[PDB]
RNA sequence: GGGCGUUAAGUUGCAGGGUAUAGACCCGAAACCCGGUGAUCUAGCCAUGGGCAGGUUGAAGGUUGGGUAACACUAACUGGAGGACCGAACCGACUAAUGUUGAAAAAUUAGCGGAUGACUUGUGGCUGGGGGUGAAAGGCCAAUCAAACCGGGAGAUAGCUGGUUCUCCCCGAAAGCUAUUUAGGUAGCGCCUCGUGAAUUCAUCUCCGGGGGUAGAGCACUGUUUCGGCAAGGGGGUCAACCCGACUUACCAACCCGAUGCAAACUGCGAAUACCGGAGAAUGUUAUCACGGGAGACACACGGCGGGUGCUAACGUCCGUC
RNA sequence: GUUUAUUAAAAACACAGCACUGUGCAAACACGAAAGUGGACGUAUACGGUGUGACGCCUGCCCGGUGCCGGAAGGUUAAUUGAUGGGGUUAGCGCAAGCGAAGCUCUUGAUCGAAGCCCCGGUAAACGGCGGCCGUAACUAUAACGGUCCUAAGGUAGCGA
RNA sequence: UUGAGCCUUGAUGUGUAGGAUAGGUGGGAGGCUUUGAAGUGUGGACGCCAGUCUGCAUGGAGCCGACCUUGAAAUACCACCCUUUAAUGUUUGAUGUUCUAACGUUGACCCGUAAUCCGGGUUGCGGACAGUGUCUGGUGGGUAGUUUGACUGGGGCGGUCUCCUCCUAAAGAGUAACGGAGGAGCACGAAGGUUGGCUAAUCCUGGUCGGACAUCAGGAGGUUAGUGCAAUGGCAUAAGCCAGCUUGACUGCGAGCGUGACGGCGCGAGCAGGUGCGAAAGCAGGUCAUAGUGAUCCGGUGGUUCUGAAUGGAAGGGCCAUCGCUCAACGGAUAAAAGGUACUCCGGGGAUAACAGGCUGAUACCGCCCAAGAGUUCAUAUCGACGGCGGUGUUUGGCACCUCGAUGUCGGCUCAUCACAUCCUGGGGCUGAAGUAGGUCCCAAGGGUAUGGCUGUUCGCCAUUUAAAGUGGUACGCGAGCUG
RNA sequence: AAGGCGGCCCCCUGGACGAAGACUGACGCUCAGGUGCGAAAGCGUGGGGAGCAAACAGGAUUAGAUACCCUGGUAGUCCACGCCGUAAACGAUGUCGACUUGGAGGUUGUGCCCUUGAGGCGUGGCUUCCGGAGCUAACGCGUUAAGUCGACCGCCUGGGGAGUACGGCCGCAAGGUUAAAACUCAAAUGAAUUGACGGGGGCCCGCACAAGCGGUGGAGCAUGUGGUUUAAUUCGAUGCAA
RNA sequence: CUGCAUGGCUGUCGUCAGCUCGUGUUGUGAAAUGUUGGGUUAAGUCCCGCAACGAGCGCAACCCUUAUCCUUUGUUGCCAGCGGUCCGGCCGGGAACUCAAAGGAGACUGCCAGUGAUAAACUGGAGGAAGGUGGGGAUGACGUCAAGUCAUCAUGGCCCUUACGACCAGGGCUACACACGUGCUACAAUGGCGCAUACAAAGAGAAGCGACCUCGCGAGAGCAAGCGGACCUCAUAAAGUGCGUCGUAGUCCGGAUUGGAGUCUGCAACUCGACUCCAUGAAGUCGGAAUCGCUAGUAAUCGUGGAUCAGAAUGCCACGGUG
RNA sequence: UGCCUGGCGGCCGUAGCGCGGUGGUCCCACCUGACCCCAUGCCGAACUCAGAAGUGAAACGCCGUAGCGCCGAUGGUAGUGUGGGGUCUCCCCAUGCGAGAGUAGGGAACUGCCAGGCAU
RNA sequence: GGGGCUGAUUCUGGAUUCGACGGGAUUUGCGAAACCCAAGGUGCAUGCCGAGGGGCGGUUGGCCUCGUAAAAAGCCGCAAAAAAUAGUCGC
């Protein structure tokens, strides 16, 4: 589909429960590399200042060099498009010693680039050892009750 | 009304210039097909007989001894197998020299490889040319092979190359346009020659009418460009040195006006020459036009003039006139 | 060993070994319009063809495409056979144009109709093909790793200006 | 097992009207009852379950028939029989099981015979198979006949092949290049004809959203807008924009003229017939004009005042209108076509290339001119930016002028000449020249001006000497002096 | 003997035990080298190949899963002759001799008793479990000793480096065998004890679920916390237990 | 400032039921028995069996409240009986009762059957207000969380003595975009509205609670008697009950916001209390994942008192009504 | 015959704009209202059909203004057809034709038909 | 040194990034700079030489002054020398 470079290391180390839509604002040769040319979401967050949460984290493989007047880099602060009735939310909960914001996936939509946001804490191993624990123990507890059902 | 006719004599022989089919001015192909001849050279195969001097290496195997229950294994004697080694005859030609109208249309000289086998050789036969054969090189098939030789089609074709032989007199060009599987050929026209007819037909000069829009010139229009005024004012301010910034900071800056230039694809204007028509004398062997017979030719070059292209470079190239 | 007699004797051909394929005999194949012959007076431990070429370690992935084989569920489909439509002719109807039954004709072609092709699968010791792009590790430097466009796979073992 | 004529239609039905399974037109009514009627039941059933063929065990004798709801009169009747159903005798096209007499036998025996060919006889096998003859679909470089264009500042590649607009195009017409710039392979029954009416682009002011922008009112300006399209030439009488009517976007001609070698193309007053608009005078044979396109042959369609192979028709042909070709290589070879040859060959060319020679010198080398400066101040002792003018032919370049009826080109060995823009030696000037030793410039060619490793070298790197191991032309010297 | 051996039948053959009988007369045990056998996996030749199954293909979970799972699938597993000689080749216990309390069996002989039942009393061979003395650090062994001895062979001397490299041998290969050194470390270890943990088992309790009831999260209202802003938003509490 | 030096105090596991010691025994020894196993339970409560025998901290009881009865003593608390009435406990009087607060009796598996191991213990029941702890509270072990307080207080170092010390005025803890937690109002016809009308308990009161009269639509204001309080006040409790009214509605539903003018306490409510009138009438119209407490007079629903306090609860701590 | 007005033409940039103020006895314009018969893709903004109350206010026309637009000499220059030359990317001479722009200057239009209204 | 394909999520001529962040214009209160003024109050100033300024220095020299010139204080610099910055992550 219209899918594009999603972090799914960053959805397995988080328990997210916000999903935020927000698009983004990008020059031309973001764009360039994001309909093709590898525009990479890894090591995603957002950095709130004033109304002006930048996707700090986000790489990006240039098309080429054609801008030469101007030396650009793949390692801007791409500003967010998102809703002032949402944004009082990350105006908020978001400094909890311990609760961040994160991308998910980025994806196209009229030709317009949305990159999914959402609000995480952030897992240390052992809750995830506990998360990978039920989730076997479940797979086990359904596998024992069939055998024992016969 | 328009096209073709209605004026107008043709025909048969002779000779001559053409045209069409026959070879069609002559010499010359590489190539195709058909019918025959070759395996005595060479390539392969079959059948029958010869050749490999001489000197080395010790595998299988067979005995004796040790050893094993029997083997297996081990020591001694015989053994002479190898697509084995050196090297003669024989076969071949890897190197260098000689020679290149030579001794010889592939050899000689001094070296070289195989030399008991996938070897070599004598004799006879078999394999036929789009086929044969080929330890595979497009190699050989009788000094010739990416399709052998003889004869026939056949005097194939050749828009190609060369040649085309006695004399005199008269006239006398082109290397241009169009079309072309066309560009070095050809066909029509432009140009030439001969004949028949025709009008002051044609040419030079003088006068008259008309079209220009090229030189030159100019910026009314389309583009370009410079310095001034009207201005909005910005950019390092001298100065505060943090100021509103006092202010011009070797900067840029819409229209509007005043000047200064450029243009093949700009012309509010605009020549000479070039070209057409009307009138007139003088001169020119009708030099002008129409038809018919016959061609030749469509590879041009230089200089002068106005130019594109090139470097206003070329004995360079492309156009128009002489 | 053989090879271009007569400028190339070699890394070029052959070779034993190995792999695939077809071949049940009146075998495949080849020469022959045919008879017939070779294969072979042989019988799948044999013959022919195609690849590589003694021997030691191996022949890794892919049928997207072209060949080959297996299947005929569905579509198309020759030759063959001939259901209708139309036209010609006229015995006769028509005071006239015009209708016009049989017989003979030219034409369209209803239906039947195999192989083949479309389709499914296998076959690579068949013809063949086997990726680029970016960030990231305690200074430099690299990338174990990850993100993701495409393919049939992205080149394994081994070797390397 | 099996296809339609075939013994029979055993048969179907229905306005929401409904004893409802309606009488073919002409006759509306027993032909039924000995042309065997409703009777009891409750397989199968059409099924709008109101019903319905209701079919069929023992009967031995009446259902209906008026039509009730009626827009249609019972199928209980004479019924070329329907919105549609069925089994067996008529016909034999396939997939099969079985037999031998065709056919085959490179199974066995015997004979001709003395004979592994052949033929005949006997006996077995396969068997209407295989195979063969004609047609036919597929496969089919195993083999054959062929094609693969031109222009081109040598060929190939790149680009072009037709038409139109501007300039080169030198003030009539025409006029070339692989010159500079753009388009065309259409659209429109209105975007045409007539009549009537009308005149923008741009800018300024005022005004509700409304804005650098619309829709309005006034003004500046006069074609700086517009043409269905690219460009040129025009358009005010408007060719530019609306409204009403219409199809002249007609038919057959056509004096004359322009442009082309020709095939051809275009303009055109006016005549005859019939139309549209306008009261009328008058206009209309397409679009403001120039691109919007393709010969011939072969065939298709409709009419024909024709032709009709003895006659009468017909088939066919001709005539008129019209259709089927990015034949774009566009004056179009045929309906039908790609490459390699270093295994090559033939006829030619210096008309046409590569090595050379000639011409010019963009480039190459060298010289000179003015001066921002570097150089402790200081432009010249050395250099010199931004710019310019020249010499040689000397590298890379352009032309194709001699040579393709033959001029052998790289490099290496031997053999040298000449130039001076001189490496050293020789003679001098300046010096940022104290001396030794250096930088630059002038004159001066008399002489001299390496040895080895690398690669086939020229060039170059390295090691070691010398005063240097200098630059060029000599067909980038020299193969009728040598190798390769 | 070990590895190992499972339908039935036949052919050849090794080994073990017992009833009674006679001789042979120390011929007896172990074993460095050496030889032979030797699970499976593996390699060569010639076959076979139903099922299973490395490698490999696809699907699936997962952030990733080159695995566990699913669908196929080659070598292999099978046969004959050959090659290596590796295993947790384990009883982690080298072969033999005799001595040292018992109980419950299993298998297989043999003597005698009234064999009325797999009735009893003795004697042998193999083997299992429990256990006394004894032994061991403990677990545990315990007449088949890990109890006390005798004869012989092999091995061990801290954990890594390493049973690694080199070297000799064997082997077609994979690899096997003999076998170090430099360097680092203060430990590396085994039996058991007390806690703690287990996606180990068993039992039990609590509004902890199951059957309710009402609320919270939705929209203002009264509070505290985090961050924001300010000169301060004074400080402390920051899971259930703020 | 250092609760990462502490004393003291407190939360959690958990009102879970375990945590230990003396002697003896077993094993060289860390250690084990006792504390496990069988019934039983609210429970290491009891019994049985057993290298165990006993004890301590502990899960129970003793302690506080309440559930029945008896007795002692009746004012400010009550009227069985009588008299009168101003019909009112009014007071003479009556000390049985409702009640006041002291001591006892009383529930102890005591008994009766069944079950069990001849036990412990369990099930049912004649009695009782009561049945297995009758119903609630206090009572919180060994110990874990360097758990929280050095800002209640004390305390060891460290830090300042012209300043981190001392005094005063004005602002801030109550704050512009948000999130989270604990409660309240609610959503409506189970309801709010207008007018009558009963049913409680527990507490407070001395520069304090504050009767009555009058002005007040009102918070309240002048007047104030009584009360150190079974006397007098705070303080006609609400839910409900009677009657109409509202008919599923931007509602006579919710009273959040906002404007006008005041009432009480406080030198002084703009930052920053509350009450009272008029009007305005935000949402909402039963709430997503995921969640909280409660097993009987408990969950819900209604009202009141009290703590510090000049005033300020929708919070806290307790009584009750219905249930 | 002279004043001015109307219609049709010739001449179409000395023939056209800007400024000053006049014209009505005539002719024209403005205008009145409008059922007609005609009209607005809305309105008598335009066509019109019935007329003269007023005005020359806008137009139209006339007279002067040199602010403009234009017409533009002589002379000079550029160019060149022929012939002859140099130092030849360009230029000289003998010859005729001789521009464009810019000076001097001109300039506020002439003229033909009828149709009326004016003095004669 | 020269050709062809891409520079299109659309090839087919008309995307509100739905949102925050620039810019426009429309509907609201005011401050002589979003206004143009000397009239109520009836005080001692406009300007005239102005002194160097919080701890330090300074602005058109007057925002602060007055008597015949001096402290200067309404702002700006030294200064606030909380700008040290998601989640995971050792003793
Ligand atoms: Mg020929
Ligand atoms: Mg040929
Ligand atoms: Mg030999
Ligand atoms: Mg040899
Ligand atoms: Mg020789
Ligand atoms: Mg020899
Ligand atoms: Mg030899
Ligand atoms: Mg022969
Ligand atoms: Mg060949
Ligand atoms: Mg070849
Ligand atoms: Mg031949
Ligand atoms: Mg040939
Ligand atoms: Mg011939
Ligand atoms: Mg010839
Ligand atoms: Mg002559
Ligand atoms: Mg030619
Ligand atoms: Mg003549
Ligand atoms: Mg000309
Ligand atoms: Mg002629
Ligand atoms: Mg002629
Ligand atoms: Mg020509
Ligand atoms: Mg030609
Ligand atoms: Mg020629
Ligand atoms: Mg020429
Ligand atoms: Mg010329
Ligand atoms: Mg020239
Ligand atoms: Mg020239
Ligand atoms: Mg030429
Ligand atoms: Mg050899
Ligand atoms: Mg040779
Ligand atoms: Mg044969
Ligand atoms: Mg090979
Ligand atoms: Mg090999
Ligand atoms: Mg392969
Ligand atoms: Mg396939
Ligand atoms: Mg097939
Ligand atoms: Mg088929
Ligand atoms: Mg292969
Ligand atoms: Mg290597
Ligand atoms: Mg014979
Ligand atoms: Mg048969
Ligand atoms: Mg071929
Ligand atoms: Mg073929
Ligand atoms: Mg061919
Ligand atoms: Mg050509
Ligand atoms: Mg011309
Ligand atoms: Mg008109
Ligand atoms: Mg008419
Ligand atoms: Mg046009
Ligand atoms: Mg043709
Ligand atoms: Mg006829
Ligand atoms: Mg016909
Ligand atoms: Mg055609
Ligand atoms: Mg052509
Ligand atoms: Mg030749
Ligand atoms: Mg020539
Ligand atoms: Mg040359
Ligand atoms: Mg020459
Ligand atoms: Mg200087
Ligand atoms: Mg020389
Ligand atoms: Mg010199
Ligand atoms: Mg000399
Ligand atoms: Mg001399
Ligand atoms: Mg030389
Ligand atoms: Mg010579
Ligand atoms: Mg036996
Ligand atoms: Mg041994
Ligand atoms: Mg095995
Ligand atoms: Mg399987
Ligand atoms: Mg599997
Ligand atoms: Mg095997
Ligand atoms: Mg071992
Ligand atoms: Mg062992
Ligand atoms: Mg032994
Ligand atoms: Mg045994
Ligand atoms: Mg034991
Ligand atoms: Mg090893
Ligand atoms: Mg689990
Ligand atoms: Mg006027
Ligand atoms: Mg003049
Ligand atoms: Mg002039
Ligand atoms: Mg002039």
């Amino acid at each position: 589909s219209a899918t594009i470079a999603l972090n799914k290391r960053a959805r397995h180390e988080y328990f997210i429960e916000e999903e935020f839509e927000a698009g983004l604002a990008l020059q031309g040769w973001e764009v360039k590399s994001l309909r093709a040319g590898k525009a990479n979401i890894s090591d995603s967050y957002v950095l709130l200042r004033d109304g002006e949460a930048f996707l700090f984290g986000a790489n990006i493989t240039p098309m080429a060099v054609a801008s030469t007047h101007v030396v650009c880099d793949p390692t801007r602060t791409r500003k967010l498009l998102l809703n002032q009735r949402e944004l009082d939310s990350l105006y908020g909960r978001v400094n909890r010693e311990g609760y961040t914001v994160v991308a998910l996936s980025l994806y196209w939509k009229n030709a317009w680039c949305k990159v999914k946001i959402g609000v995480a804490k952030g897992k240390k191993q052992h809750d995830k050892r506990s998360d990978i624990k039920e989730r076997e123990w479940q797979v086990d507890k359904a596998r024992i009750m069939k055998n024992a059902h016969r």
